[PDB]
Formats: C-alpha cells, sequence, structure tokens
C-alpha cells in the first residue's frame, strides 16, 4: 500500500539542523526532499518569542560564532542587505563578590578580592607543578578542572557554576567535549596580571559577533527557510510526526498522512525518535542519556539604559544569590528587541517586588535582560516562584534596583534544553546512532545527536549539512564526530555555491 | 584564439593519483574532464615491467594496505573475480648479525645477540625514564628515535637503516611524518619477551595483504584505467604534456595540441610542473623539496624455493654487507610473476659472478628476488657495478648461494622514487601549493604534493579522487592536510556508488 | 651515708657497649671508674655457648665489619697473634624456588625462574618511572621497599622476608634505619644481568670479614676485657644491678653493695633500666618501644662438609617451609667451633627426625650449622617444638639429607633480641634519652639506646666509648644521633693511642 | 743542635682560629704549648682600628652568630659583666631602585617596583616547574642561583651583588658553600606576599645578635687572649714566624728564635705558610687558590642620627651607583664606637667632597658608617680614589645628604679578606691540607683552611679548638670537612669545663 508521500530524503525538524539539511538538499537539487515540523515557524530552539508588551526574547540569548563559511553563505543569503545586522564586541563579565570579573573569569583573578586571589594562584601553583608531572588522562570534568586550575577557582567559580548551569556536578560529566568552551590558563600571565592589576578577555571564539537588527535571531531562520520551495515545506499541525515505521520507511503525520522515504534525517530528540519508532532498544538506550531543562526569563524595564548595566552583553552568576547561572542585556543585541520610547506601557511592578505608585501607561524608553535557569532530576526548580526569584536575583547583584520599573515578564520552560556532556554519554550514542543509522535513520542535531561540542547554531546547521552530503556525495560526517577538527579550522571548502553548481550552469547556457 | 580541446577538469598523469581523480570525475558525471599521460600504458610508479625471460618486476614490490573504502571499490571493480587476487600474510625480517629479526626491529629485541640486547635495553630504559619528564617536542626523525628507542636501538638499526633507505641522515628529516610507519616500543613489552624469548610482529597495517594474480601491481591500474571512457583518456607520446600556461589555463602536449581547462589537476611532479610553467618563483620554491632516485633491481633464479628463503615476503637490510636496504622474494606473491616450471631458459651466471658450467636452455622452476637501492646528492650510486654489487650483497647476505644460478637480470634506475620528508620540506609546500590553488591547479600526488606520509597508492588514488571533490563538491581534502586523520581512521564513507548515483538512477527508472 | 663504693663514672653492662666505655675510661685514665655485670663471663649478647658435646655457638652468628679504628686497636690487642683470626669472603645466598640467590637478592634477579623475572623487572620498571618524579617521602619501611624495588620484589622476597625477622609488618617499620642494611637496586644493572645471566653479590660491608680462631667471638670480648684492671671490675652475681636511685646517684646490687656515680652510663635495656629506678615516667615512655626476641638453634651434624653447603656463609629463607629467616654454617667460620675429626660422638637423631641405626659413639668430622627464629607480639613461637621445626625446616630447604646424623642440639632463647625500628621508636626514644640524661645517666647499647642502625657489635663498642668520651672530653656522640653520619665514613681520628696519652709518656720520660 | 724554645703544640697566630686552639689548650692543661703572632694586639681580622678623632672600625663590621656553647662559654668568661655587650635584632636591607628591601631580597619581592615583580615572579614559575623535574646537581654558583630564584632575581640581584663581593663572577665559583648563607625561597610564599603587601625579613642567623660594649669586636679577642697564660704567649715582632722547616719540626721567628714543636696548629694563610716552608709542592698547590683583598671604609660624620638612617644594622649595595657591596651603621651597635657629644671636632669635608664653611671645632653628637670593597685580579680597585668614590655612593644611596658634615676617615686594605669558594678551591685543599697534616701540620682558619662556609670568627675559633681536640684526645675535626653538619645543629657538647676538669678538680679536693 503505497504512503500519501513519497521522497527520496525526509527531513523530520525545521530547526537549524534541520535547515541545513533542506539547504543542501535543495542546493544539490538532485534527490527529492521534502522537511515537516510541528511548528508553523520554522526555527526550533533558535526562534525568538514576543510579550504582549512588543518586548522579544531568543531561548536563552544566543550568539553567533561561526567556524563554517556555508554558514555564512546561507545567512547572507537570508539576510544580505547591511543593515539586516548590527556588529557587536563581546563585553562578557562573571559576578564574584560585589565586583564584576571580566570572562574568561579563570584568566582575570586581578579583579578579586586579595584573600581569595591568594586562594586561586595557590590553586594554580600546585596544578602547573603537578601538571609538570602528569601522564594520566582526567577522568571527569571535575578532575579536568582541578587539574587546569587547581582547587582555588575550583572551588571559587567552576565547581558551582557549573552545577548551576548543567544542573549535574562537575563530577559527573566528561572531560571530552570542552576544547572551545573551557579556557586553560596559563600560570605566568595569571600572576602577572595579579600583579599589574591588568585584564585578559580576548579568550574564546566570542570576540566580536552579528546580530539580525529585527525578529531576534529567530529571524534569520525565518529568512533561510523562506529560500525553500515552499512546496517542499510542512509547517504546523500539518507537519507534525507521530509515527516512524522504520522497517518499512514510512512516517505518519498527526492528520495521518503517510510518508514513504529512501533516507531519514531526523532532528527531533533522539529519545522522541526512538519513542515515534516503538523501537524498546533504542528507547531504553536513549532513557541511558541526561539532559536539563531550560527556564527562559525575559524581564522589560522602563528607563534609560542604566550606566551600571553599560554595554555589558551576557553576564555569568555563580554564587548563590540568584537562581540563574546567566542574563542577557538583550536590549543590546537591537533597539528592536524592545518597544520605541514613544510607546506608552504601565508598570507591571517593582523590582523589589512591590506594586507601583502609578498604573497609569508611560512612555519609555526601555531596556531588556535575558534570564536562563537550568533544571534536572537533581536540581528541582519551583515554576510558579522562579519568575519572583528572578527578579529578586536581580536585585540581589544590583542589576536593578529595587524602585526599578518592570513593564514586561517572560517566562517559558523548554523541557529538551541542554544535552548533558555526563560521563554515560559516549557509551550511550555509540549504540543509539549507529543503530539508527543501519536503518538509513541520520539523526542529528543538539538533541537528534546529543553533542554539546557540537550543539550551537552552526554546529547544528551543519549536522543537517553534513548527514546530506553523506547521504548523496558520501561526505564523512566531520561535525558529528570531530568536535576538535571541525572547532579548530577554518571550513572554507563547502559553499552554497560548489563547483558543481558552476559546471552545471555553464552547461546549461551553452 | 580557441585551443584544440577544452575540459571543464584536465587531469595531467595517469598513476594512481591521477587515475583517481578521473574514477572520481567519471563517476559524478557533471563536469567535462579528459586525463593525459606521457605513457601509453597508465599506472606510474605503480606499474610492472618484464624482463626478456618473463620475469616481473614491480616498481620495488608494492603491497597494497587499504585506508578507504573506495579505494577497494575500484580495485573490485578492475579485478572481480576471486582467482583475480592472492591474499597473504606479512612475513617481514630485518637482517641483523647473521639472524633474522621479525618485522619489527625495534618489538623483536629477544632475538639479538646478548650483548647487543643489553645495549638496547639500555637505551630504552634512559629514553623511557626521560620520556616521563619530557615537554618539548622532538625537532627532527633522529631526536625522534632517539626519544622513543634510545641510542641503543638508534645506532644499532635505526640510524644505519634510515640513511640506506631515504639517502640522507636522519637528523636532516623532519618527525611529523612518521604516525603509522615507525613503531614506537613499549619498555616493559620489549623486556618481557627478551626475558622469554617470544616475538612480537604483528605492528603495522601490513597484516594480510592482497595483490593482483597477474601483471604485477601495474595490472591493477591497466584494468582500473580500462574503465574509464577510453575518448575521454589520452595516452602515449600523443599525451605528453610539454607546456603549462597558468595565466590562460592552456595545456600544451608534444604533438602540439592544446587543452583548455578551468581546473586543472596535476599529478606530474610539482618541480617539473614549475618547470612546465616557466613560473621562475615556483622552479625555486620546488628546488627547496628533496628527493632520492631509486634503483629497482630483480634478479630471476633458477630452483625450487630455497626453505632458507621460506615464505618471507619482505627483508629490511640495515648492515652495510650489501647495497640494498630492500629485499622482496616477488616469487612468492603470485605463480605469474615468473614463468612456469616447464618453460626452459638458459644460466646467465652464478650468484658468485662466474659462468655457467652449462650454457644450454634448462627447465625450472624458478623463484624471484627484487631489491631496491636509493640514490641521492649525498649517496650516490655506480650504475655499471650496482647490478654486481647487488648480487653480491644477495651472496653475503646469504639470500644467494655462490652456486644458485640466475636466470634473468633486471635494473632501471627511477630520478624521482622517494619524496624526502626533510625538515625544509613543509615550509617549501605551503608556499607552492597554495600559491598553485590560487591558479585553480591541485597539484596532487607522491611528487604532485610531495608528502610519504600519504604517498602509497591508496593515499595517492585518493588525493586525487579528494581533488576532484573539493573541484566539484566542496569537499575537503582530508588526505592531502591531514595524513594522521585518514591513516588513524576507517574511511568508509565515500563509495563507487553514491547516493547522488542511485537517486539519479531511480529518477530515471520512473 | 656513704655508699660503699664511689667512683666518678660507673658503667652498669660488660657487653661490647660496656666494654667499650671501659676501655676508654682506662685509656683516658683520669676519672675513676667501675664496670659491673650480673654475667660472671664478660660479652652480653656477642658471647658463645658450648654444647655439651663441644659445639660453640654466638648469638646468632656474629660478623664484624669495622666502621671504626678505634674498635679494630682494642681486637688487635686483645688477639695480637696472626693465628688469633681467619679471615673470609661473604657467601651469601637467599634460598628462593629451590634454588640459592646471591646477596643481595634485588641485585641477582638473573638467578630466578623466568615467570618471577618478569613479575620482578615490571615492579622496578614502574618503580623507576615513579621515582622520575617522585617528591615526598616514604612514611614507612614497606613504601620504601615498593619505591625502591617495586611490588615484584616486594611480594617476593622484601615483605615477607623482613616480616619473619623483624616479627612485625614492614608497615609498621621506620624507613630511616635502613641507610647500609638494605640495597637499592639499580634498573639497568639489573636487567643487564637478567639478559646476561651474571651475578653481582658484592655489595655491602660484609664483603670480607675477619672471625676469632677460638671461642667464637665471644673470645675477642673475654680478651678485651683482660686488658681491663681486674679490681675495676666486678663480674657475677656480685655485679647484677638491681636498684638505680637517680636522685642520690646511688646503684644497688643483688647482694646489697651500693655504689655512688657522678655520672651513669647503663647499657642494659633501657626499660629494664625504667624499672629499676622506678621512675614511673620513664616506664611508660620505655613500653611505648617494641622488641623482638630471638631463638637461637645450633644443630651439630656428622659427616664431611657436605658439597651442596660449600663454602656458604649465612643464607636467608623468606619462603615459609622453615621457621627460621637466617642459617649459617657456623662451622666454617673456624674448625675449633667443633670438635675434631677424632672425637666420638653417639648420634642423637637423623634429619628426618627419626632413630639412629646405630647409638654407638663413632668419629667424625663434623660440622655445624646455626639458626635464627624471631618472636613477638605479632608472631608467637613455640618452645617446645621450634627445634624440631627447625630441623624438619633444614630437610625442607635440603640443607640436611633426611639420612643426616645429627650429634649436638642447642636451643636457647634471648627476650632482648632485637630493638625494632617501628614508627614509634623515635617519639618515644627522643624523650627517654634526653631525660635520661638530664640525671646523668648516658643509656646506650643495643638495648641502651635500642637504635638498631647503629646495633653492630663495632657501634655498640663505640656507643660506650663515645659515652665516655661525652661525659670526660665534651665529644659529640656521633654514632647515637648520626647513624648515617659515622656509617658513610672511615672514623680514623679516635685510637687506642691519642695525643694525650703519648704527650703524658712523654712528659714522664724526661 | 737544641731550639730556644720546645713544646708539645705550637700555635701560629693569635687571630680567632689561634686563640682558639689556645683555649682549648689552656683548659686541657695537658701537653705543654705556646702561641706567637706578628702582632702586638691578638684578634686578627677580627680586631678594631681606631681614627685619631676617636671613631672605631671593625674589619668590616662584624656580627657574631654562635653555633657553638664553647664559643659561647669563652666570651662569657672574657666579658663577663652584663653591661659588657649590647644585643641587638638584625635590621638588614638591601639598596633596590630607590627603595629598601628588607633582607632577604629574594623573600620581599612585594617591596620591588611592579615591573620589576613580575620579572622575578616569573623567573621563580619557571625555576619552580624545572625543579619539580630537575635530578642532576648545579655545577656552579651561578646554576644554583637560577634553578634557585630564577631569571629574575638573578640578573636584578644576585648576580651582579655578587660579584660586587666576591670579586669574581657568580660562575666561576662552587655551589657548595651556601648552606646557610643564601636562602631558598618558596614560589608560594613570595607571591602571597606580592599580592598582600606583607615583609619577611626573619630567615638566617643574624635574627638577634649581641655586640661588645666597648673595643669593638677586637675588644672580645683581647679579653679572651688575657686568660691565657701571659708566658705561654709571643705577641708582636718578637713573635713573627719567618720560617717553617717542617721535617725537623721547628720554627724560626723575626728575631731568630727557634721553636721545636711536636704538632703545628698553624693559623696563617695557607700559602704564606706554603711559602714560609719552602715546600715547592705546597707553593703550587696553594697558587690554585683563590681570595679576594677587603678595602674597610670609615666614615665618621656629625649630628644626631638621621630618622632616614634609623636602627638599620648593615646594607646591601647591588647597584652600581656605588662600589661599596655593603656598608654599617657602626655607631648603632654602641655608643663607645663614636666620640661623646661633649668631644669637639672640625669638619674635614662635607658628603659632596667640598670645604667646611667653617673650620673650627664644634661639639656632636656623632654617627659611623662603615663601607666594604671588594678587589681581585678580575676586579681592580683604585686606591687613592675609593675613599671619595665611597663617599659619592653615599650620596647617590641617599645615605649622606651633600652638606652632612664628615669628621673621619679611615681607609685600609686587608690583602686576604675573603677565601673564594671557586669551582677550583676543594680540588686544591683536598690536597694541600692531608699532605700539611702528614707533616703534623694542621693549618686551619679562615685562611688556613680556606672554607668560607665555616670562617666566622666562632667557626674560626672553633677550627682551632677541633684541631687541638683532634691532636690531643683523637675528636674529629667536625668544623673542618663538615660544614652542613655543625651549622644546622646545635654544638652543646663541647664547654669550657668539660668532665675532665670536674673530675680532676675534686680529685684534688680529697
Ligand atoms: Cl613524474
Ligand atoms: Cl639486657
Ligand atoms: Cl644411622
Ligand atoms: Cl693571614
Ligand atoms: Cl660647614
Amino acid at each position: 500500500t503505497h504512503p500519501d508521500i513519497s521522497v527520496d530524503v525526509l527531513v523530520i525538524g525545521a530547526g537549524p539542523t534541520g535547515l541545513g539539511a533542506a539547504k543542501r538538499l535543495n542546493q544539490i537539487d538532485g534527490p527529492s526532499w521534502m522537511i515537516v515540523d510541528s511548528n508553523e515557524t520554522p526555527g526550533g530552539l533558535a526562534s525568538t518569542d514576543v510579550t504582549p508588551e512588543g518586548f522579544l526574547y531568543d531561548v536563552g540569548g544566543h550568539v553567533i560564532f561561526s567556524h563554517y563559511k556555508y554558514f555564512d553563505d546561507c545567512l547572507d543569503e537570508a539576510l544580505p542587505k547591511e543593515d539586516d545586522w548590527y556588529t557587536h564586541q563581546r563585553i562578557s563579565y562573571v559576578r564574584c563578590q560585589g565586583q564584576w570579573v571580566p570572562y574568561p573569569f579563570q584568566n582575570n583573578i586581578s579583579m578579586l578580592p586579595k584573600e581569595e586571589q591568594v586562594k586561586c594562584i595557590d590553586g594554580m601553583i600546585d596544578a602547573a607543578l603537578e601538571a609538570r608531572v602528569a601522564n594520566t588522562k582526567p577522568k571527569t570534568f571535575d578532575e579536568w578542572i582541578v587539574r587546569m586550575m587547581g582547587t582555588g577557582i575550583a572551588d571559587l567559580f567552576m565547581r558551582p557554576y557549573n552545577f548551576k548551569v548543567w544542573a549535574v556536578p562537575t563530577t559527573k560529566m566528561q572531560c571530552a567535549w570542552l576544547g572551545e568552551r573551557v579556557a586553560a590558563p596559563n600560570l605566568k600571565a595569571v600572576t602577572t596580571n595579579v600583579i599589574l592589576g591588568k585584564t585578559a578577555g580576548n579568550w574564546g571564539p566570542n570576540a566580536t559577533f552579528r546580530f539580525p537588527a529585527r525578529g531576534g535571531t529567530g529571524g534569520i531562520w525565518i529568512a533561510v527557510a523562506n529560500t525553500l520551495p515552499k512546496e517542499k515545506t510542512r509547517f504546523g499541525e500539518k507537519g507534525k510526526v507521530t509515527k516512524v515505521n522504520a522497517n518499512n520507511k514510512t512516517v505518519t503525520l498527526q492528520d495521518g498522512t503517510t510518508i514513504g522515504y529512501k533516507k531519514l534525517v531526523s532532528t527531533m530528540a533522539v529519545d522522541f525518535l526512538a519513542e515515534a519508532m516503538n523501537d524498546q532498544e533504542l528507547v531504553g538506550l536513549t532513557k541511558q542519556l541526561f539532559y536539563s531543562s531550560t527556564h527562559v526569563i525575559g524581564v522589560g524595564v522602563r528607563g534609560s539604559r542604566p550606566e551600571r548595566i553599560g554595554d555589558k552583553c551576557w553576564l555569568y552568576f555563580p554564587e548563590d544569590n540568584c537562581p540563574f547561572y546567566r542574563a542577557t542585556i538583550f536590549s543590546n543585541y537591537s533597539p528592536y528587541n524592545q518597544p520605541e520610547a514613544s510607546k506608552k506601557l504601565p508598570t507591571m511592578q517593582l523590582a523589589d517586588g512591590s506594586r507601583p505608585q502609578s498604573t497609569e501607561a508611560k512612555e519609555g524608553p526601555y531596556w531588556s535582560i535575558m534570564l536562563e535557569v537550568s533544571e534536572s532530576s537533581m536540581k528541582p526548580v519551583n515554576q510558579e516562584t522562579i519568575l519572583a526569584d528572578c527578579i529578586q536575583g536581580l536585585v540581589n547583584t544590583e542589576m536593578l534596583k529595587p524602585t526599578d520599573e518592570i513593564v514586561s515578564t517572560y517566562h517559558r520552560r523548554f523541557d529538551h534544553g541542554y544535552p548533558t556532556p555526563t560521563l554515560e554519554r559516549e557509551g550511550a550514542l555509540t549504540q543509539i546512532l549507529p543503530k539508527l543509522q543501519d536503518k538509513d535513520i541520520w539523526s542529528r542535531g543538539r538533541f537528534g545527536s546529543w553533542r554539546y561540542e557540537v550543539g550551537n547554531q552552526d554546529h547544528s546547521f551543519m549536522l543537517g549539512v553534513e548527514a546530506v552530503d553523506n547521504i548523496v556525495n558520501g561526505a564523512v560526517e566531520l561535525t558529528l564526530n570531530y568536535p576538535d577538527f571541525v572547532n579548530g579550522r577554518q571550513n572554507t571548502e563547502r559553499r552554497l555555491v560548489d563547483g558543481a553548481q558552476v559546471f552545471a550552469k555553464s552547461k546549461a547556457q551553452l
């Protein structure tokens, strides 16, 4: 019995990974293909939301750094106009003992209190000496931290912060993922800065970045998707997958529709995929994986951007005076992430949690703060108090004065927020993924393949691109299996226009 | 003024690298292409000669170990029959002080004289203690050797042997090339074997290998070339490139024929290429490279295979009692590498150099020995004596009895034999290659790109495949730039039939 | 009330330590002095017993190596005749798995079975690598052993043997005592000998030694004692100390005699001394010390010296097939340690424990074996079976054939045999000794000061000499407080005739 | 032919070493002895001079830290009255870049400029990392310095200062001598101090010291000499040795007197001694030694003690703005080192070298500065200028205002000042000293035995004491051969009243 639809390559999910697949499928223009998503708006976790008050919020505050020229190509194609983008410098700090320590923390001990400087420089001297002699490798994230930074910085920042964000102890995570995530501090340079009182916040791929002028980051993915042939997309309730029959290569949609595929690129969470397959073995396997949920909190506030806030981009909060691990001055990325000054809005509450002296709609201007709070079986959070707790936290960290007027609030919980690089992860993935591929199913993405090291938007996008390129041109999936390889190089070879398309164009013009 | 011929991609050279380009160009079947070679017979350095007496000789005794499924696919296509191949186990030894030390030498100290064992175990102990503390990297091949094996093994085997093959002292070479070439010995394992008297000759990719039943390895490349559209090839005097005009992208052949190209894949020696471009800058750059010439000496001998020879495949000769660094019992690979026993041949001489007691043509059977002797500006060789010196060497090493009857002899000198991994190499290549690429010229191959670590038949074949794959599909050239990456994995993704071809075939079906 | 006798310096005990004290007191001939001992025969633990059958036995088999010229002087004086001494070369072995391994064990791995050689060479490699990097110090004897020899040699010899002798686990002992006792094996030299099959039994002060022709080592001390003025000695029941009144410096003897002293040199076991002082605090401190008792077993056997025995001097037994840790072929030291061949003796029993076939007194010649067995609260021994058990052990270790005729037997238990270098030792001694000295009591000797590293006869002799030299001439007690100092040098300065006596002699000549 | 005088032991030189010998010869009161010196006043280099203006100057500013109770006893005997001594605390600083860095320099990096702190903390970090792994020993003082402090502190202080004092480059000196002279800095402690801004100037034996109320240190040795039997001393021109006839053990004095000896304790510089012996071999040997001369400069200045000067005791000057390596505020040690306030003196010059506005004799009070300048074949110094140069330096280092009134000046050059611990030293001494002893000559003292490690007054005194003790009581000369042993312990055994004298006294009481 024939399926309602038959394609060579079926793409499930229209987030960055899925759209990457679609883009390369569309570029090659060889096999037939189709992309579906239960959401009417493509973008997935890289989408932007809006409060009724006109405040925009990305899903946690997303800053792009591109490792791939291909990813750049597709962005330039979607938002080609110069004024589609703003370019910014990374102003990042960590909140430690009343003071803002420039990112990364481990490289800026100099901004700490004297007593704390001691504990830190001590830990590093120890670690540098043991390292001069070490011949074994760190078994856990935690060991790596101690080995690389010493007990001083471990206890002061690394350990408490990482629990606050991963929702699992540092001793429960693996060490291989953090090539380009965590900076290994040089003893000599660190003490030199302590002596001099200088800073060093240039480490990391976040140096300088682009942000879309309108629509938040979610705008990019809407623009990218628009380059696809509408009839090959199926977004909304009509595109919600409810069943995957690996054995006879057919997917079933919510509305009963059936799609037949030769090859399946799934970008939904691999545990949901296992469920949708009714494959008991895979379900059990995926159940060995671990993830944290993410609460994204949005706070719209009236007033000119306080000088105390300055041009800070994102801030890290290791201390326990606030529930959130990171905050972003989202209003700094684009003036279109919040209403214009002329827009009149009533004050909902003051930062201290009290009623405003006036509930009349007043003018702005406005600024915006975006928060993230992790959740897991090891770190539960109370949904009905988290917004209030977050706002208090903003007070406690002197992000807001208790008098500051709050004009808009945003709170949304994303079940699958972070794929946790646990000690167990690979043992599971090295079974799950191979077994899926033996069924002609490329499971890829932040939760498709579950590898955070390679879980950024560009990474995800390329996972989709490279899956297709593997399916069609026999390309090695570098991003999936070799995070350090792709992350350590400039990937310039693959382009939105490869030789193939050039030669075909010229043969058609004769 | 139009050229006689115009193709999208022109391939110069039909050795493995060139043919690799061809097979993928021919597979993709997109851009137009053409392949030329000055030799009527494709195969390059991987081809086979035959003496008038019917004894075959490869260019030094070639053994195939594949790192790529794609390579395997093309061999299977060209020689699909089970009985087209022989599969063998590596029986390799090193000749040291009257005894046969199993390969690798450094892993079998137990087979040496007691006095020599001491010198070696001592060396390793020292090295192992300094390694426990070392934090810098070796600057030369020689340092690497000392660090990894100790002075004992360095002076006994490594140092003398490597000069005898590379034709340059170990102190003039770089350390980066030897990932899978030189075995780093483990002190405990080595001494445990010395105590017990056990061996360990399983290290290396050569464990089990296959070899063509007929025509030598050259038979493979003739077969592979036959799967190409004949009309797209131009082999022989008609295909000899004499001039390359990079500025207007046209090549000129010996017979005056002009060929225009959009992309050039050049597999000739990059120094010859620079010469053919009349590009002074590149000629100067290429002259900073270094290579050794290779003398291949063949000796056909009458008699049943001596038990003293046994099933030995190839043998290493570090000592100075013979000029050759290696010997291959070529007759062991295939019964068709030498005449049948029923064939009658006259004896040309005895191993000791004297005349045969009888110049009548007697029967066999026969066995065959193939020698290699290196030459360079640092190690000259006398061509008119080398054959004789080699035969004497065979006597001194007890490979031949002074009474053994020589039936056939072979000697040929190949100017460009080994691309020497000198210290200066990369300094030159990282200038030569990029500058060539800016002219849309992909120089690839054993001398096309000059990197030995990736200079085997499968490496070369792939260098060509990947050059095309980069030109057409924007694939990254992994084999060229990341030897250790391609050598350390199973490269299974690229196939002689990719999804592209499958999907196009099914689209033409309906 | 005046005491019966009053001397300036009183010496309790006429072992080597006491005799040393006396000899220098007598040389200086300044302060008045006196030496007492409960034994009619001076010598203490360095005395010799005789069986009724005419078989001599030292208290464990004593071999002199002199660190002091002073010690040499007194022996030359006591036994000045050339033929008073025999000179020997140390032939020492360790009984391991049916074989005799030359001393020291850790230096002769070559003589072990192959399977065991591997275990050992492995341990040493591990330890050599850890050592290359170690920066801390060993906390226990055990740790020291591992660090210096590896787990292989530790489990095979060091750990089992050291318990067998010290009667306490190697984990319970300190590491500082073994400067010149335990050899630290060099990895390269060891493996070099395993490869070649050579030996290395020259390590240690025991190389070549001299032994008294007559009266066992006990003869020496009788002779030394005879050079003292008889009226200044009091040996026997008349010289047994029963009370020490530190407060009014008066000693009381068994026969009621009281002796007044200004300075006391006590060479009795320091725990006995505290008891004799009725000093509760010191008693409590001394009880923190630990010692092992020694069983000395003597076996006289009929027959020419078996060739299997050869010229072996002393032998170490780490295995558990015999209760003794060491055996000495005491008959080898001097022909006068056992009866002449012409002497007729009845056989008491056979080595297998059976009755002899003849109980008539037959002739010799004879040889003699001396054994040692340790006892402690951690290692009890059954006195009534130990002799039989020892004789069986001599059979199991093939020291005796079950047929060998045993002519004489000897067994005596010395309560204070070895002062155990426990972890707790120095904590107690650094209180005990100074507190005793504050009372003008120099407690010195193998059990007077309780320090094994400095507990040989010469050491003890010199402890007494230096004690007196401190009392009279303000000399620093080097042997007591700096074992490594005196052991690591040639002590040539102090002589039996110092300038003092030379100048006095010359002033009396005028 | 008999000598005019005959003694058992003859002592040449009445500095601290000679007087040490005499004191013990006098205590023992056994052999006959006699001490001679070419100076009417005993003290040697530890004697005091006086300027006509009434200003005292030690030979460089001598500060006593006693390692020996014996030394203490003799000083208590010579100067028994409480008010014979002043007790002080070590206030010591190093002059670096306009600031006073508390001694030791290496432990107080915090007091440096920020740019310099970096250079130093960097060097230590490097050093600490190499030390974690080092397994060889330093071949020179310089290497020791680098290894122990880093190139930072090496270039800033150690290297320049040590040449400025030793008159030789740090690379020309040996490493063994500096157990208690140079402090090995702990990285963690140093950086902790840099961070906190704290100090640490307690390291060293100089913590708290005592100084003779009257007569400078010279008063001590005058008082000590006075305790000797006058008739056994021969000081002055009458005591000047001119010949030493080692072969018939007779010494010849200036006035022709001949002294026969049995043992000779020579404290004159061993080079002069070899000369006096007319022993060619020893002359050659002694010429292999090296020494630096010492210029002592004394500056008396009118005025109350400037607050700028404070209670500083001695100060180190590594920088090249002054010729002197050390300065002492001698006036701070005792009020009797300079005239009383009431004394009237004319101003000789101003600190700037100009004439005084008034040559009338005005009152005080006064203060005194003592400087030291080194000289050698590698570092000449111009005698006629040095005084002025030194005064200028005092100006440059802001020790003196150019207006300060200089009342008195002192300058004297001591040919033998410092025995240089050169690399060659021991190779010479280990021949010189033993060869001398085979002749019954004990050469001892700062230049008698030439070892600086053990060349302070107490060390010297004891070298003499121990020499006599070796001659008479067969005592080991610990201070001569084991500097580290004596320096690292409290030497409490040898006293001015030993048991010997006590017992002899009580024997004569009966
Ligand atoms: Cl070529
Ligand atoms: Cl006792
Ligand atoms: Cl019998
Ligand atoms: Cl002198
Ligand atoms: Cl004036």
